């Protein structure tokens, strides 16, 4: 039960996002909820989706974690608007479409370090601003993928920029552990949204999971959501620094 | 909400034990509970504390796990006396003083042997009987220790049968999988029970925790009893072959 | 160079063996080698095999490690014959074959411990034995698979006990460290031996390595064998309690 | 035995850089070594101290790795004056002073993307350029620490950096390994080094490795330099993606 929480969700772009299955989840437990975005068309999307949650206000904020101005001045303005929060779910990735198939060897600097600023730095930052928001303390999820853990075909740049969002984790999980806010990843298995669409050879891992892993079977936004309620609330307060697997077992077998 | 679901408890000693703990949350959560003991005085202790439960009758099974007919026994009296379960949680281990309080490399084959036979392998056996009473899935959770992970001084035997417990976890998820039954460990930090007599320096371990892990305090019997909460559950529905350390966060730092 | 280094070499049961392979590199590169084995047919084998290496003489010893005794007297008359040794290879496991195959869930609780007695527990009265032999230091080097770090199709008990021998080796470093003796493991990658008959699904493990492992071909007993002279060497002194995989990359990729 | 072999050696600074052990263990084993530096202090310092070596001539470039050109012209040139290379020790890191102390969650953006660029991206770019280097494959090896695996205080942006940097080894593994090219990493314990001054609580690291380590003492330089020799040679054929610890077992503690 998570009336009289709010959560901060970044980075929802459309019905498929795993920001929105945790949002989902987090909607119908009672919390309040506050979203994030980059793009314009993500946030005409956001509006739509509010039609289905029970949130009675729309609390949208554009921000781009490449810029600190507006990640410091959103979250700022959430604190003006909504007052203290209890965590922020961080659903953000990103590289250029290049660098998820052929050769990682071949990677430019300009793509690796494009990757890690979106998809690890943007973790600390967010952790530094949003910490001015929770007094009290707080849980702050990351969304990983197991390609952090292994060298997986493909995946490439963005495996070393999970890698590095996993250990940023465990870093300001140590910082922010006398705080009382707790930091953690959900690693989940592959998801048809609209970032999955750049990863080369993706239905083939999507197969190999229903194939391989110990459910046979795919997992989906809303497991991922399920989770981060956990993860967001009481329930896990003895928990930070951890990654949970949300990916139907396939991480515990070779 | 556990409202309607069944779970069978297997370790309670006294209102010290990890399994009380999740005895607590399970029963606040509406569960209905079966334990099951060894010794007498256990079966006494149980009694004692199911005042303090919510439970409207008393399931008490005594099954050493020793024995292949008590726990074939036992399991098949529990379906014919309460039906169906939705999961089990173990919280059972044991190993000689004398092993334990001795150099590793100096441990006997019987002492060995006996930590595999009870803190291991009963998992394998409860899962098998278990099964029988999950027709439609389940969740089946065991109690570990970062001494499975590394080795912790003093230890000893014990991290080998928790090495091999937290691989019997991998291999009963593949196995069972594909009947939806989960199969997970807790990683709980020390907390101060009956068995934690038999670690040599546990004062200093404790100690160290608060000093050195992110929270910088211990977790207590009902932290892990709320994580059992959700891997027993339906919110952890894509989560198998997991160790979720409740331990404030000292897995992840050196 | 090993000239005037003794090692024992465990578990040489024909020219497959791993250990055979560790036997041809230490004895390429100039060590005294001494054979232990349990059948009087792998002590034929090794009558043969001696004339392929340059040892001037046989030192053979019938080493059951299921017995105490053996093991104690063996080691014993081990030190009587050529004196203080440099280190051990321990190249014995042994499970039953209806454990190697099928269903996990349904593991005898006597299969279960015979694995664990023979994969597991032999190592650590193996170093209580060999430590006698080594007042000055020395290194022990045990071979398991990634079957013990994960679970792997068919592997079942052997995986179980893998992961207990791999906890059992970092143990046994944490003891033995301050005498100077160094424990380490090697994981092999799948290799065509008497032993491999018993695992379901073999030749797949293997077709598996060659498409997917990032040398995309198998490991042969001869590289082993150089993993072997390095932990067993000065090469490696700074190095205990690790698990260096010979396996062309593959337990680093999913 | 290394004669015939060419390595290049990347980052020595002065006689207690890692990369100088290395080069006195490949120097010794009968190896030709070409040296790289950034600034001029250490070419100077290079000039000297390669008269403790046996190359009968410098081979010395300047390569500062945050630029391409130089990486790339640095290699090329390298190639038309040695020919081809049988490998690459990359011995290279750096972090602002500010950001190896205090708070992680503090760190700029701008210090977070100069360490993964220099920690991190340079032996990407470093293996692309080698390579060419390597027709008929050789094997790349990168020093990292302990602190890309757990969260140790004050390592703070560096950790990540070498989570990021491990991670770049597998997927560079996975990569290059059709090409017959290994990539490895060894993670030393402390060393006192030139750039260990700048780690906050330097000192209080090192004495815990004397306390509580499984060999009771530090490692040196000449040690990583050995395990440096079995990575880069045909010893460790087959090991690729492998991270060894040359950190007298405190990675197998807890
Ligand atoms: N799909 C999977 O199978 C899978 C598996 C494991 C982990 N993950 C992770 O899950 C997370 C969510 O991805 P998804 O699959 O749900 O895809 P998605 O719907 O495309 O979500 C990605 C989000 O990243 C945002 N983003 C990218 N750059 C940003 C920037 N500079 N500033 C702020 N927002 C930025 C995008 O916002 P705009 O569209 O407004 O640019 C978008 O909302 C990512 O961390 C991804 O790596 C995905
Ligand atoms: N305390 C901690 O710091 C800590 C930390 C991590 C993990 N754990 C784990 O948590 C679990 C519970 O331990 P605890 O600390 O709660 O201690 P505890 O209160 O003493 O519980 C141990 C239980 O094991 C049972 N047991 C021993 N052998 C048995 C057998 N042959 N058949 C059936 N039951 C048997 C005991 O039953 P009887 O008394 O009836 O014999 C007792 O109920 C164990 O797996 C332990 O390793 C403890
Ligand atoms: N082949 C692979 O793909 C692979 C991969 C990774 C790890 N491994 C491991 O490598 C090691 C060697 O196996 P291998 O594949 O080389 O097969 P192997 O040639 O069949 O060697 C197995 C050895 O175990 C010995 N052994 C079994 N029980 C024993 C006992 N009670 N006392 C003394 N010795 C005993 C056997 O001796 P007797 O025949 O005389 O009984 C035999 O010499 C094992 O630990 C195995 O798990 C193998
Ligand atoms: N010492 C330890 O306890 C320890 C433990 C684990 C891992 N490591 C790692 O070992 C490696 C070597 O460090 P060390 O301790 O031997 O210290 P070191 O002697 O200070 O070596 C660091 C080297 O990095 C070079 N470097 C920095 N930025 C560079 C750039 N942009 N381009 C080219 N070279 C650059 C430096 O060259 P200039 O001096 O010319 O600036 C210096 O030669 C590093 O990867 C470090 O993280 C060290
Ligand atoms: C293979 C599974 C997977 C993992 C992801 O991290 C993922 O999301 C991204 C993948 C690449 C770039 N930006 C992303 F958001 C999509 C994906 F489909
Ligand atoms: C150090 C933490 C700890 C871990 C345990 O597994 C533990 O439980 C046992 C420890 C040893 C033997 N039987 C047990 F049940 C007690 C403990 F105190
Ligand atoms: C799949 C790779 C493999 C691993 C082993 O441990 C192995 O050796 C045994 C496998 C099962 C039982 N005893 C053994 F010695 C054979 C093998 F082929
Ligand atoms: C604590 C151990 C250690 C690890 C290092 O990576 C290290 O080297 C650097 C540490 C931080 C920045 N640049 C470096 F080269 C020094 C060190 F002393
Ligand atoms: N190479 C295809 C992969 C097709 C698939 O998803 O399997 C791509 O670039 O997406
Ligand atoms: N070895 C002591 C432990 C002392 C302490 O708790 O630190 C004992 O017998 O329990
Ligand atoms: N020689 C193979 C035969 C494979 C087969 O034809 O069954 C064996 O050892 O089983
Ligand atoms: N089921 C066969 C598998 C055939 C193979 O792939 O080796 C076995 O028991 O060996």
């Amino acid at each position: 039960n998570l009336e009289n929480k709010t959560y901060v969700i970044m980075g929802i772009a459309n019905k498929r996002s795993i920001a929105f299955g945790v949002a989902k989840v987090l909607d119908q437990l009672g919390a309040k909820l506050v979203f994030t975005y980059r793009k314009e068309r993500s946030r005409k999307e956001l509006e739509k989706l509010l039609e289905q949650l029970n949130q009675p206000e729309a609390h949208l904020y554009q921000i781009d974690v490449q810029s600190d101005e507006e990640v410091i001045n959103g979250f700022e303005q959430i604190g003006k608007d909504v007052g203290n929060i209890d965590g922020v779910y961080h659903s953000i990735a990103f590289a250029n479409m290049e660098d998820l198939r052929g050769r990682f060897s071949e990677t430019s600097r300009e793509g690796f370090l494009l990757a890690q600023d979106i998809s690890s730095y943007s973790l600390t930052i967010v952790a530094h601003e949003a910490k001015k928001l929770m007094p009290e303390g707080g849980s702050i999820v990351a969304t990983t993928y197991l390609g952090g853990e292994f060298a997986v075909q493909n995946y490439n740049v963005m495996g070393v920029a999970k890698a590095s969002l996993e250990a940023n984790v465990k870093y300001l999980a140590l910082d922010l552990g006398p705080d009382n806010i707790r930091v953690n990843a959900i690693s989940a298995g592959p998801i048809r949204t609209l970032s999955a669409k750049g990863v080369g050879g993706f239905n083939t891992i999507l197969k190999e999971i229903e194939e391989r892993a110990p459910l046979k079977r795919n997992v989906d936004q809303v497991e991922v959501g399920k989770t981060a309620a956990y993860l967001l609330s009481d329930l896990s307060s003895g928990v930070t620094g951890e990654n949970i697997h949300v990916d139907s077992g396939f991480h515990a077998i070779k």
